[PDB]
């Protein structure tokens, strides 16, 4: 049961951390309005992306536009359509979702856990937090102890 | 409630991982006796110490002799008495225990979580697994998101 346990723990870590980022963004919108708030999202994303187990965080608005990313090498993504079904699902239903992907960052295809949590202000979706998290770390550490 | 959640998740990772180590050592004892399974323990501790969040693992026998360490800087600890109250408590109660310490590994005093879990064969304590774990990482992560 160790694999299940460590994977659940990893995913719980990511989702609770991500819930706090969502709360933070909501509160900046509450306090400042959309125009002046959208300018503080980058700093919050950058803070939270300094967690070890997070490969990337993006913030995507109601119209599926990538408003901010934490990975500098992805700066050309800003103002592009996310074109992402899981993001669209999160925006439409107002509910979080997740899936596993395989992604090559330059080391070979790695298992990555994608987590989406929509941001709600006054109960309406304003955007979505998209997180790539390095769940392969858990797989590796299980492999290291032959579990 | 995020600080409590992340601290709890961290401790759950360490304890579930340590339970698998405890199982592994017990099974080597089971199969090979104690005069043929007291030389493979080191390899199991060395595998488990690849966990990036563990600072050290020690295995300590019934008579409180440090049998094995994963820290090369601490080889001289081997064959000495542990002289540790929490280890004594785990051996005598036959249950796990834990406490926080401050330890300076070279970078200043860091918060470290110490976890003990006794090893039981034939329902008797034959020893104890002592773990120092890098819970400081969690505090730092919290401080980086102002939580």
């Amino acid at each position: 049961n160790l694999e299940k346990e460590l994977l659940d723990n990893f995913k719980k870590n990511i989702t609770q951390y991500a819930k706090q980022l969502e709360i933070s963004i909501e509160k900046v919108y509450d306090e400042k309005g959309s125009v002046n708030a959208q300018k503080d999202i980058q700093n919050l994303l950058s803070e939270y992306a300094n967690c070890q187990e997070i490969g990337e965080i993006r913030f995507i608005d109601k119209d599926q536009i990538i408003i901010a990313t934490t990975k500098q090498s992805n700066r050309s993504l800003i103002n592009q359509k996310a074109n992402d079904s899981s993001v669209q699902k999160a925006l439409s239903l107002g509910q979080s979702n997740d899936h596993l992907i395989l992604k090559d960052y330059g080391g070979g295809k790695d298992r990555v856990w994608v987590y989406n949590i929509p941001v709600k202000v006054d109960k309406k979706v304003i955007g979505n937090i998209y997180i790539e998290s390095k769940i392969n770390d858990v797989y590796n550490q299980l492999n290291n102890i032959n579990q």
